[PDB]
C-alpha cells in the first residue's frame, strides 16, 4: 500500500533473480614458448615444461615461457561467466 | 516529471545501495604431487616443491604437479565474494 | 499492455544498459625474491628466477620465490574493473 514502494519490492524482484557472475578458468596448452588465451579472458597463470617456474606474460593474454630449452608452455585464462 | 523517469530514479536509486563482489584467492597446499580447490572456487595457478614449475590442472579444481621427485603441491583458489 | 509491467521494461532494462563487471590482471617484477601486488587486488600466481615453480604467497599480497639462488621474482594481480 503505497505507490513508490510498489516500485520497490517490483525491483528487489528482479535484483534477486539475476543470477549472479562467477570466474571460469581454462587452460591453454601450446608446443614451444608461447600459450595465448583467448580473447575475453585473463591470463592468471603460466606452466612450463622441464619444470620451469620462470615465465612472463606479453601482450597481456600471451604466456611466454622463458628457460634454455622448452618443449611446451601453458596458459591459465579465467574470466567471468 | 514523468511517469517513466521517477521509475528510473527508483531503479537507479537503491541500485547504487548494491555491494560489488570482488575476487578473494587462498591457497591449498598437501603433500604429494596433487592440491585441489575447494568447489566454489577457481585454480588460478598452480606452486610445486622441488621448483617444479611443470603442472596441469585435472578435474576443473585440481593442481597436478608433474615432475620425477615431488613432495608436495599448492593450488591458488579464486573465487567470488 | 498493462501496470505491473511497464515497470520491469525499465529495470530488466537498464540492468542491461548497465556496466557489467570485468577481470583485469597485470604483473609485478622485482630483484630478488619477492614481489608484491598492489592494494586492491588479489595474487592469483608467481613466477621465479632460476626456473622455480616451489612459491608461496605472504599476508594476501606477496609472492615469495623459495628456492635459493633467487635472481628475481614476480606476482600476478588481479582485480574488477
Ligand atoms: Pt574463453
Ligand atoms: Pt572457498
Ligand atoms: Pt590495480
Amino acid at each position: 500500500c503505497s505507490f513508490e514502494s510498489l516500485v520497490d519490492q517490483r525491483i528487489k524482484e528482479a535484483l534477486s533473480r539475476q543470477e549472479p557472475k562467477t570466474i571460469s578458468c581454462t587452460s591453454v596448452t601450446s608446443s614451444g614458448r608461447l600459450a595465448s588465451c583467448p580473447a575475453g579472458m585473463v591470463v592468471t597463470g603460466c606452466a612450463c615444461g622441464y619444470g620451469c617456474g620462470s615465465w612472463d606474460i606479453r601482450n597481456g593474454n600471451t604466456c611466454h615461457c622463458q628457460c634454455s630449452v622448452m618443449d611446451w608452455a601453458s596458459a591459465r585464462c579465467c574470466r567471468m561467466a
